[PDB]
């Protein structure tokens, strides 16, 4: 006898078979054809479970529309609930758009959402944290547990109430309670791995983001099924006796975990492996599906603007080592609407630039993200820590610079790399991290390190994320409610000749 888990992960709302790029995009990914594949596959095995392992509220252009039309998660909530899931967990990004629209959505879904970790007064924000069910005469078990370092990334006012508890500690102290109830443990962790599954050597900064290594180390034994997310990753091994699975993203792939019993009648694992989302001549979407991608089309390439010239970015990492008109052009709209001495923004990986003919489509690409922003007192000292963070987007190979290993393994963060606007600077890759900027200069004064500046961030940087810690708790000078997108939309609108001025100016070099 035997039973089949199926799990999804970092769904990011792509639901429809396309990233966006282009509007009659069709490519093997999202939740409707990795959905396709799990119903076809499960037909073959006696029971089984549907999974989803958070970060399914936010991040695609689909969930853009519907914040920006009904403002209600209705929509994107009603593919889940036909799809029968039979539990799911939280990601950071649920939080994105505060406590009440996620607590709406939760109330919405047709399934329960698990989370054992996460605390909003004295008891767990979700009703539960721990789910247990039957097959033959052996109990399962299952906890869901959130990364613990949503704090480091989300705004203030989202998470005000609420408590976040290592996933380590919480697994722990549950442990004793699910052994006595359960034959077999499965763990479903938003989150993913800090050290090398096989080496066990750190593979990133042990900063308590990422547990999912010492929970293995220290109850491999008890848990059968180790369930990840959050990192991307491509995973489906096995760790001493536990399946291992970490999914990837975007529907890509839909990880499966098939236990069977022994004559013993002890339920074993069999198979642990992730299924490709393939493309078959079966699949199809409804005629109203159909018509909501046409809707969401139409709204993409509604057009903002004409522009007088081009602002094309042609390869990303060129625009990144010097600087190039897309990105003086971001660093001077940040700068007018904060009036800030310095501002910086990264260049995402979707980032193309604008054309002559500017859609709602390219502004998503170039800023996809929900932040808003901050004008922050730092004093000179701080403002060139927060440049050598930066500077550590690079490295040396093969006497020439490229991206560090750190910034693209195990999860790439070009978001993580900041181009400074309004401070010119140089950055020395080949001198040790820390100690890599030079010649900085603010409107032709060298930076005074005791003089106080001010400067123009995300939200998300304002509270460290990404490593810059050197932000937390820095006097908030001016917080600006206008989100990425809508902030370059009312600049282009206000702004017909786009007579910008330089204000990225910096070199990078060994
Ligand atoms: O919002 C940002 O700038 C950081 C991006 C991020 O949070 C993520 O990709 O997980
Ligand atoms: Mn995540
Ligand atoms: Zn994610």
């Amino acid at each position: 006898s035997n039973i089949a888990f199926y799990v999804v992960s970092d769904v990011h709302g792509y639901i429809f078979p396309t990233d966006f790029t282009s509007r009659n995009q069709y490519q093997p990914m999202g939740l409707l054809l990795a959905n396709h594949v799990i119903e076809q596959d499960r037909r073959q095995y006696d029971q089984s479970f549907k999974i989803d392992n958070g970060d399914f509220l936010q991040g695609s252009p689909f969930c853009n529309y519907l914040i920006a039309h009904s403002g209600s998660s209705q929509p994107l909530v009603d593919f889940y609930n036909r799809m029968a899931f039979d539990f799911g967990t939280l990601g950071n990004h649920e939080f994105n758009y505060g406590l009440p629209y996620l607590k709406d959505t939760l109330r919405r879904l047709n399934y329960p959402v698990l989370c054992a970790n996460i605390y909003e007064n004295d008891s767990t924000l979700t009703d539960n944290g721990v789910k247990y069910f039957q097959v033959g005469d052996q109990t399962v078990g299952v906890i869901g547990l959130t990364t613990q370092f949503i704090p480091h990334w989300e705004q203030p006012e989202h998470i005000q109430s609420l408590t976040f508890h290592s996933a380590f500690e919480i697994l722990q102290q549950y442990l004793p309670e699910m052994k006595r109830h359960a034959d077999i443990i499965v763990v479903c962790y938003h989150g993913g791995f800090e050290k090398d599954l096989e080496s066990g050597t750190p593979t990133e900064v042990l900063t308590g983001e990422n547990e999912g290594y010492a929970m293995l180390e220290a109850f491999s034994k008890d848990i059968d099924i180790f369930i990840t997310g959050h990192q991307h990753r491509q995973i489906a091994e096995r760790f001493k006796q536990t399946a291992v699975i970490q999914p990837g993203t975007r529907g890509t792939t839909v990880g499966r975990v098939v236990l069977s019993t022994d004559e013993y009648e002890n339920l074993s694992v069999e198979s642990c492996e992730l299924l490709p989302v393939i493309d078959d001549s079966t699949f199809t979407i409804d005629e109203d599906d159909q018509h909501l991608r046409k809707q969401l089309e139409d709204w993409l390439d509604y057009e903002i603007t004409t522009l007088p010239y081009d602002m094309t970015i042609n390869h990303a990492f060129e625009a990144r080592v010097a600087p190039h008109p897309f990105t003086n052009f971001m660093n001077y709209a940040l700068l007018e609407k904060s009036d800030a001495d310095v501002a910086c923004t990264a260049l995402f990986d979707s980032a193309s630039g604008f054309k002559q003919v500017v859609t709602m489509r390219d502004v998503i690409n170039n800023y996809p993200f929900p932040n808003t922003f901050k004008v922050l007192a730092v004093s000179g000292a701080k403002l060139k820590e927060a440049i050598e963070r930066s500077a550590e987007y690079f490295d040396v190979k093969n006497d020439e610079v490229s991206v560090s290993a750190d910034f693209l393994e195990p999860k790439p963060q070009h978001f993580n790399y900041d181009i400074y606007g309004g401070v010119s600077y140089t950055i020395h890759v080949g001198r040790p991290k820390g100690q890599r900027v030079s010649n900085m200069m603010i409107q032709g004064h060298a930076v005074d390190l005791k003089q106080t500046y001010t400067i123009c961030v995300n939200n998300y940087r304002a509270v460290g994320g990404g490593q810059y810690d050197m932000y937390i708790d820095a006097p908030v000078v001016k917080d600006i409610q206008v989100e990425g997108a809508q902030l370059l939309i009312d600049f282009l609108s206000n702004n017909n000749l786009m007579r910008i001025p330089q204000v990225v100016d910096f070199k990078v070099e060994k």
